[PDB]
């Protein structure tokens, strides 16, 4: 089963080719992790995922989705994260994690707390900040603050620094969220950035943001350690096959800037957008960016069943598949893959005083 | 669902009726517990179950079946506990602990690291109790030395000691290992039991640890909190209409000694048997008890799939179903179970940051 052959990147040997992709909890306090977060990623590490990246974790106050975010803000923050890295290890598991800042998207409700935008003057709310002054509309109305070049210095401080913080907290692997809307996405999207000097406008303009913060996170992060990123290669806005081209050479840019592998995704920047809704549309759109930016690359997104993360892997789409909510029903997921693929001692993909009894 | 709908035992109610059964994990270090045990019992708690019974957990060192058994034979052994009796309970779910003394069964070898008794050469090893010197056989040859009136006496105050540790601990639901060939099952069996004192030689005599250890218990353990135990009924040995009538007069004493459940399994007392294993194959068997001794009942051994359990409880063989082997192959079972048997907002067996992510209608639209 090409799901059970190991993967190795940069010192790192992930023992399978499945990857937990980060999921946020919503269940931080001030950014602070706690039991939940605890049992939460231990439990899925022992179910034998080779790589667990930990949820977008914000390099910044206002830079969480909601109150429930984590944070890496400070040495505390980052503190806290030391006992879940090593649980993940002592699983057999890699311990990754994506840092992040939610830009406009950001001061926001838990998703079955409304999942609406939070106005900044509640107690629970605060002040966002993005490339432009535009929201993103429907359920998040609030404008954003238009960063200046300050503000643009200070955030890519902030990812300097909890890259630093995760690379302390023995983190083996790192992902810079630069998809989903949040604020790297948005420094790249026309949609989004109708700024016109240097961050905005030409293909170089919105993409300094996403290399310069790249190149700085690169100075602290071990050489020897996977740096990776998520990001947005579509839209679904009409605009497809172009934004897929510019994307794919962003992507040329970030391997001649040093990452490691790409975690290919689609931009969800504005609402007005028609994205498929099935499962593993995304194989032949990562297949393209792995082989003509010639880059590892993961993807998601209905991979979640065995037969096609195995299907995907044979046909070279994909790298590593990551697999989400199948994992959220199921901590052991990777084990029932490995049943369902026939993989010899499947059991075994599971801790011993599991495998013991579970053996065919 | 039969399977979804709560039920109350003395003063505790379990969301559903989904137990999960005790089983040993062989991860502690002298008795201790630890972060496998902590993450192990968190993450099935949120799964849905609505009790948790955990592992078998000595009553005394030597009552341990292997050197990676819990134990609470001291105040620091249930103060391990205290965190994960807590994690149970924020998941929703009831903690419970099964008790246990593994009699001549004990100082064996971990299932995967040969599962046989500790060689007499190997230091890790200690001498083994029972009613009487004679060994289960295969794989277990050990002779055990006979039990002195003293060695009663002492086991049925650990089992005291452990209950009210267990009890101090936060523990809401107690189960006294009575059954599985370990020092319970072993007085009450002809087949281990060869005494001729006060403790074995007839029913009565034979019953009698059995039934002084659950008054012990009782002494100390809450009313208002289930005491239970598990007990092999009959052991697939050509004796098992009579077993099972003398073990049923037996749970109708446990009864009348303010027995709340009993979770109903086989003997496993000597190793020359023919145990029938099939799908729910002890339905039957459980159904007897419970109608005949009057008393609910759990048991285990083939129904953990959702429709099993579901129709144990429609065929009133049961009252809680125990899953055991299906929790280590998913932690989260109870809410696969819920959306198996379409259980109207099923996702939401789980907490939050998983259900909203599961909703059916959101899976689907
Ligand atoms: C509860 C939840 C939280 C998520 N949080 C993040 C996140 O923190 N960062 C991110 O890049 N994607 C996040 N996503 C997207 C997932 O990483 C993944 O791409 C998505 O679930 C699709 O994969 P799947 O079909 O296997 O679930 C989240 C998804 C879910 C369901
Ligand atoms: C790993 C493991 C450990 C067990 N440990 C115990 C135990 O500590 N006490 C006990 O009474 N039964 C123990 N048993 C038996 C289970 O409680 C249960 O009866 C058995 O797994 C059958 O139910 P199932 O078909 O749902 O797995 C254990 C079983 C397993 C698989
Ligand atoms: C829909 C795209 O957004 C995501 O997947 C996400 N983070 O990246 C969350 C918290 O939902
Ligand atoms: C087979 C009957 O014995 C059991 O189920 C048991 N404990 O009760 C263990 C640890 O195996």
């Amino acid at each position: 089963s090409a799901l059970f052959e190991p993967y190795t990147l940069k010192d790192v040997t992930l023992r399978n080719r499945i990857a937990i992709p980060p999921m946020c909890q919503f269940m931080a306090e001030d950014g602070l992790i706690n039991d939940w977060h605890q049992v939460h990623y231990a439990s899925m590490a022992r179910g034998g995922a080779g790589l667990l990246v930990v949820e977008a974790t914000a390099v910044a106050p206002e830079g969480r989705i909601t109150p429930g975010c984590a944070g890496i803000w400070s040495d505390a923050h980052a503190q806290a994260f030391v006992p879940v890295v090593q649980a993940i290890k002592a699983a057999g598991s890699v311990p990754g994690i994506q840092i992040a800042h939610a830009g406009r998207k950001a001061s926001a409700n838990r998703p079955w707390e409304g999942d609406d935008h939070i106005g900044a003057d509640d107690a629970r709310g605060w002040e966002t900040i993005a490339p432009s002054a535009i929201a993103f509309g429907a359920h998040l109305p609030n404008v954003p603050r238009a960063m200046t070049l300050d503000d643009i210095a200070r955030v890519k401080q902030d990812f300097v620094d909890a890259a630093r913080r995760a690379r302390d907290a023995g983190f083996e692997w790192i992902e810079l969220h630069f998809a989903h809307g949040y604020l790297g996405q948005s420094f790249f999207s026309e949609h989004s950035n109708k700024r016109t000097d240097a961050y905005g406008g030409s293909f170089d303009n919105r993409s300094r943001f996403l290399l310069e913060t790249l190149a700085a996170v690169r100075e602290v992060w071990p050489e020897n350690l996977p740096l990776t990123a998520r990001f947005g290669v579509l839209e679904y806005d009409g605009r497809d096959e172009q934004t897929l081209e510019e994307s794919i050479e962003l992507a040329r840019r970030f391997k001649a800037g040093g990452l490691d592998l790409l975690s290919v995704s689609v931009g969800f920047t504005i609402p007005e957008t028609n994205i498929p809704w099935g499962p593993a549309f995304m194989g032949p759109i990562a297949e393209r960016v792995r082989r003509e930016a010639k880059l590892p690359v993961t993807s998601a997104w209905g991979f979640g069943t065995p037969q096609l993360a195995e299907a995907a892997l044979q046909a070279n789409q994909l790298d590593l598949v990551s697999v989400g909510r199948a994992h959220l029903a199921d901590p052991h997921w990777a084990y029932f893959a490995a049943k369902e693929l026939g993989v010899e001692k499947a059991s075994w993909t599971l801790p011993a005083p599991y495998a013991h009894w579970l053996e065919r």
